[PDB]
Formats: structure tokens, C-alpha cells, sequence
């Protein structure tokens, strides 16, 4: 009754909309064991933007995540069928994946906007007027 | 043999210092029920300082760390002795307390510098030369 699930990302500076996301995929069925990927450095930097905390500090930090059951980290920058094979993942859940949907392993989740970390800092630095 | 433990704090703008030591009084025993207090907003700013997050957003962030069981929102600003009979508390962990460990009922916990959010910042800042 036991379901895989693996969900990858950056987790720089995690935040309640990451977490909310974890859970939702935690909960796609009654019986879960969720696998998250933790993207490398290297990889993140050369292809989606900078990152502020090492993946030694992103990793961590999942760690303490009520959902999380187990860390692939750092995790390949891309889902192949025999990564899906060898962890014995029944669906990725995310946000080309038409592969996925193609084989019925497509779970899709909702990010939360508002919620970031970037966001706070703005919410502390409107208490200083501009004039 | 299930101890039941109480931690409080504002725990304003959630870091890996906050779960570390979340981690720590969860663990203080090998059966544990660790309740976490979250100080209400208009105390928290009358005597201790500025929080960014509202009590619902303090709140709604610990609800997804592992380590957490039981949460009082908000919790009572000063811990009595009516409150630790009222919900069966048998040790109170922090980092004046002199009544609770006369009484037996102290932990310590540890404080780990340098992950706070604020630094995060700093970090952030610190790619734009001054010149
Ligand atoms: N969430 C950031 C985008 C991304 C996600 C997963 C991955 O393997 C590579 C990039
Ligand atoms: N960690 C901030 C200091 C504080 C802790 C607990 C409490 O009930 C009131 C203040």
C-alpha cells in the first residue's frame, strides 16, 4: 500500500512555501514514503540562478521537515526513467516532464506566493519610510 | 516512560538555530512529548523586541518541523507552576528560571550562532563591493 513519491528543487532559504509543497506531496495517498532531491551548486548556478546556501546547508535544513522520509543529495539535475527504476519511485511530484505524464508518473503540486523569505525582508525595510 | 517536555519562543523568521534546538529538547529522552510555546505578538513587542511574522505565521511554519508534537498559540509570557500541572509537563527546556530547576523540572539547551536568517542576508549583500 506503500507509495514512492521524489520531489526535487534548489530548498535555498526554505521557506513556508516550500514546506507547504513537501506536505502536499506527502499527502497524494494515504501510504507515503517521500524522497526529496537536493539540487548540487555547481549545477544550479550554471543553469537556473545563484544560490545562497551551500547544499551541506540546504540539506540540513530539510532534514528537519515533518514530510521529508528521505534526501537524495545532491540529487541529478535529471529525472531519467532508470533514476525512477533504481529508487523504486512510483511518481514525481513537481510543479520538458512529458515523459512522466506519458507513463502515469505525474503528480503536480502548487507553489504558495507571498511567503518567502525575500518577502520578509521587504516587510521589515517598509518600516523605514523613503521620506 | 513518555516524558513530556515544554520549550516557548518567539520563533520569528524560523532557522536552522530554532530546529537545532527544537531537535534537542525532543530529544532529551528516548519517549518524548515536546510542546512548543509561541509567544503572542503584543507581548513579544512590548518586552523583548520587533517580529516581523504575525502569531499565525509563527505558528503555521512550526507546525511542519519533525520534531514538534504539541503547540500552545500563543503560550502564557511567564511559565507558572498551575501552567506545567495543567498540561502535565514534566521538563521545561531553554537556553529568571531559578523556581524550575529548584524543582527539578530544568533542561539547557544550545544556541547555535551564525544560520540566523538575518545572516543569510548579509551573505546576499556581501557579492556587491563597497567599491
Ligand atoms: N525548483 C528549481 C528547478 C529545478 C528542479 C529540479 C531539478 O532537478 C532541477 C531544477
Ligand atoms: N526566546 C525569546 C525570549 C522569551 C522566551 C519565552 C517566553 O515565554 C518569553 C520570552
Amino acid at each position: 500500500k506503500n507509495v514512492v513519491i521524489y520531489a526535487d528543487g534548489v530548498y535555498d532559504m526554505l521557506h513556508l512555501g516550500h514546506m507547504k509543497q513537501l506536505e502536499q506531496a506527502k499527502k497524494l495517498f494515504e501510504n507515503t514514503t517521500l524522497i526529496v532531491g537536493v539540487t548540487s551548486d555547481n549545477e544550479t548556478k550554471l543553469f537556473k540562478g545563484q544560490v545562497v546556501q551551500t547544499l551541506e546547508e540546504r540539506t540540513e535544513t530539510l532534514k528537519h521537515i515533518r514530510w521529508v522520509d528521505e534526501i537524495i543529495s545532491p540529487c541529478p539535475w535529471v529525472v531519467t526513467p532508470e533514476f525512477l527504476e533504481k529508487y523504486k519511485i512510483d511518481y514525481v511530484a513537481h510543479d520538458i516532464y512529458a515523459w512522466l505524464k506519458r507513463a502515469g508518473k505525474f503528480k503536480a503540486t502548487q507553489r504558495t506566493e507571498g511567503v518567502s523569505t525575500t518577502d520578509l525582508i521587504v516587510r521589515i525595510l517598509k518600516n523605514y519610510e523613503d521620506y
